């Protein structure tokens, strides 16, 4: 699928995801999907 559910991935929603946090997609609204490692 072109897009995936960020909720199923269990990522975090940040208002200003920084480079340190990789971006997987976007959140529900006013938030982006990123992952911390």
């Amino acid at each position: 699928n072109s897009k995936r559910a960020c909720y199923r991935e269990g990522g975090e929603c940040l208002q200003r995801c920084i480079g340190l946090f990789h971006k997987i997609g976007t959140c529900n609204f006013r938030f982006k999907c990123c992952k911390f490692q």
